[PDB]
């Protein structure tokens, strides 16, 4: 026995990427391809699901022949797994293997109208009518209302489910078909649990749904765990089930956000990741028993290694403009230049002194969906430098996180245990220092960042036994992955003061339609 | 007929000018010596009497040696006009001829007690309970409070007071006591209209006011017009008799604001001027007869051209930051460098898209008072730009002197006839185009900027008979000075949706105390 392998496609907004990681879980090759961000009417967007499936192949066979290198005795990967976007929505034919139309990304604002339809007609108005099913509001971003969309708006989609050709499904669902040449038609769990067509407790589509917002179920691919055999590698797209060499077995799906908390070993209930990049979204493992929401905030699946394994639920919020707020600064105010200036300023000054920025710029979602919230700023003087906004900035992520916690330790309750963060913004070491204290709890920054990835690879090598069970992972990230921890030092009555100012700042954010 | 020219002698906060203008209305030599400003403690301010003084004899002296070399016509000075810093009082001697203690500047603070006790003891706490006698609330500015402090607070104010040698003076009558040598006791009206002292349906001192905030009449200079003999200039001081070589009449006299006002031809009624300074001070033309606000404007004398010659009346409306939001944004927030960018930044979009900022950043003065309204922005997206925010402050500042000149046309009962502009902020062409737009009249920007100057310059020269009339005075700005015209130049709709988000962003600005 020498060195095993384990792949990771990470199909994300933006680009998607293979990582191979090794049994001790380091990446040891990756690759990186983007793909179009198409915006045919503002608002909306849309990805093409062949430029996806061929950057996924282009990124398998360039990180193969780069680790192949490095490696001279690499035959083979255990196992691939998959983690992507979620929400996003593809539509294709069951014979000529084709996208019917582009796929509506989770952030589109096409399925507006549907939206408001759905929620009247069905809910009576009330947007958490289907919530005890789904643990989901009616909002834009599920894959149900896209599925609707183009059923309705797309000649070519509406005949596919006339001549019972017609398959829907999630990037995952996608990869996993196209990669297969057709064979399987599957989806995992935790991107199962984001169609609105999913009962949470039970795991198995819900046929009230479906027929109550015809959608037919023939359409619908078959739910399995997050870690098991899904499918085979064998397309020839980029020359990738060549490259592969061995048949490689397909043994890990789950959805990005999820993946990101199995990735940081949040196993145990109360353990909480968060996830910085435009926005954030920010996920607790609340245990073997689904907790729903009274405050807004989504209930989802956390994980579910193996078939008929424990499923561990979670909680889920998000922010909008985390990362997005920084590089606003700099590239629309002209407030610094250089990344590290960034917290470098907001340092340089001891407070905010009076001044609060609410960056809800695109609206407030979390614990207070006000979509008529814009970016504002209360309380400046003379005394005001752009040092102090940038450190408003920062405290109003760190307090928008806050109320969502807050909001999350009453829908589960159990408190937060400690607080994983990744992503661009959780290399300032202010944001985190003023997250903590806030929060009262550590916060543990990996230096093994690629922990996104790392999801798809521990379910697909716990499947494949490369590794056994889910301990053997805690002791080898242990071992080999170290990581910063930051706690929390300060006041109670700085926290409550600035809590305070937070709460009044927001009444004055109401502004559009 | 020779060549005549008229000096003005300009008097302000920071600075002494002089100023010499020819028959055609052109400045043709200037120099500026400036001034110590004292500050013993926060919020005081004071300036040394016997400097501001030489200051205006060096600036005499120093303009005349450089005219005489580069203008072989110029013999003499026909005659002298002041217009200086208002409220800002001396105490002085008059067998000594000099200052019993520095004087404290308009600004200054150290009357605010002084101030509260009047208010509750004399007014039952209404702090507007002379404002139809004096055109004024009770506030640290006015010269009658200044005075009040020094009998209570200076040992050498209140003997001289006891030994009946003291002359309280604003700075037109420091400086036409000291160039008299000590000959001249006068004050013009528009800067007794400013003592809290004067009665501006008399234009006399009010024996009911000097009775009950204890300041004897016998301190007090008499009141006399802005444009008269006062005395002849007869100190040697800085070479400045030496200098004026023949003898020079001292014939105009005239209070900074009021001068502006005066040097912009606002001869009739309904016509104003605003100075786009630091701040922004909005004086009209109101008539004959006093008019009273009821939106906390100050009513005032705003000329009066010979001994009881007919007297026109003003409202006087302020903003606190103007030039002041300019500096701000380039030095705090780092949204431009350079002072041309300004205007470039705010062109380059074309409209503020839903944004608006209201630079209250020591609060609203104007026609709304609120002292615990700051700097605010709301509205903001991530298409939001510097541009936009740099845009929306020229907005701002427009907005609010719609709202001021609004409040002033119901008071008056008048229409904006048109409205000259003068101060720095009046070379951004964007402001005058957005001012003009909201307003709906045409703005009227002078080539020749120096307005203040030029005022003092034409009360003391109409009583020279260098112009014959205020109908000799506008022709010959017509014919010798350009002044460049700008209209009204959007549309009726874009001009109340701005005023309608300006009134729903007010709402939003309260934050301090
Ligand atoms: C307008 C309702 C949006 C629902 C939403 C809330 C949230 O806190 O996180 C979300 C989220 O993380 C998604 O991927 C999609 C929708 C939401
Ligand atoms: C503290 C109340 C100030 C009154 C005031 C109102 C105004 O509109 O303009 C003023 C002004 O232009 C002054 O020079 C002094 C006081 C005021």
């Amino acid at each position: 026995a020498t060195m095993k392998y384990v792949g990771s496609i990470d199909q994300g907004t933006t680009s998607t990427r293979f990582i191979i990681f090794d049994e001790r879980q380091r990446p040891v090759s990756v690759h990186q391809v983007p793909h179009t961000q198409h915006t045919p009417h503002p608002g909306w967007l849309e990805h093409d699901p062949m430029e996806i499936f061929r950057s996924a192949c282009k990124c398998m066979s360039v990180a193969i022949a780069k680790l192949r290198q490095k490696d001279a005795s690499f035959r083979k990967i255990e196992a691939i797994g998959i983690t992507n976007q979620r929400e996003t929505t593809v539509a294709w034919d069951r014979v000529t293997k084709e996208p019917l139309c582009y796929a509506p990304v989770w952030n589109d604002l096409r399925t507006y109208d549907i939206t408001k339809k759905v929620t009247a007609e069905l809910g009576g108005g009330d947007s958490m009518f289907a919530s005890k099913i789904t643990g989901l509001p009616v909002s834009t971003y599920f894959a149900a209302f896209k599925m609707r969309w183009m059923l309705e708006n797309v000649p070519a989609v509406a005949d596919a489910c006339r001549r019972g050709t017609l398959c829907f499904g999630t990037i995952d669902t996608w990869l996993m078909y196209k990669l297969s040449g057709g064979k399987a038609f599957v989806t995992d769990v935790t991107n199962a649990s984001r169609t609105f067509l999913m009962d949470l407790r039970t795991r198995k589509w819900s046929p009230e749904l479906c027929e109550k917002l015809k959608i037919p179920m023939e359409t619908l691919p078959e739910i399995r765990s997050n870690s098991e055999l899904f499918g085979y590698v064998e397309t020839d797209e980029c020359g990738v089930a060549a490259a592969l060499n061995e048949r490689t077995p397909i043994m890990g799906s789950i959805g990005d956000q999820q993946s990101a908390l199995f990735g940081n070993m949040c196993f145990e209930k109360g353990e909480a990741k968060n996830t910085y990049g435009t926005g954030c979204f920010l996920l607790m493992n609340v245990g073997e028993e689904a907790r729903f929401s009274k405050h807004g905030l989504l209930s989802t699946v956390g994980f579910q290694v193996g078939r008929d394994g424990p499923c561990y639920y979670a909680l889920e919020g998000a922010i909008a403009c985390a990362g997005a707020t920084v590089e606003w600064m700099r590239r629309n105010m002209n407030l610094f230049s250089h990344i590290t200036e960034c917290e470098k300023l907001a340092r340089s000054v001891p407070g905010t002194q009076g001044i609060v920025f609410v960056p809800a710029f695109s609206g407030l979602l979390a614990p207070y969906w006000d979509p008529s919230a814009r970016g504002t700023i209360v309380g400046m003087t003379l005394k005001t430098t752009r040092a102090h906004v940038i450190r408003a900035a920062l405290q109003a992520i760190a307090l928008q996180l806050n109320d969502v916690v807050g909001s999350m330790k009453r829908d589960a309750g159990l408190n937060l245990s400690s607080l994983r963060v990744d992503g661009g913004l959780s290399k300032n070491g202010l944001l985190m220092e003023i997250q903590a204290s806030l929060l009262g709890v550590d916060i543990l920054v990996p230096s093994m960042h690629e922990t996104t990835a790392l999801g798809a690879a521990l379910c697909a090598g716990l499947a494949a036994g490369v590794w056994t069970s889910l301990e053997e992972v805690k002791a080898v990230s242990r071992r080999e992955n170290s990581w910063k921890t930051v706690s929390p030092s300060g006041s109670a009555m700085e926290r409550e003061a600035m809590i305070a100012e937070w709460r009044e700042a927001l009444k004055r954010t109401k502004w559009a339609k």
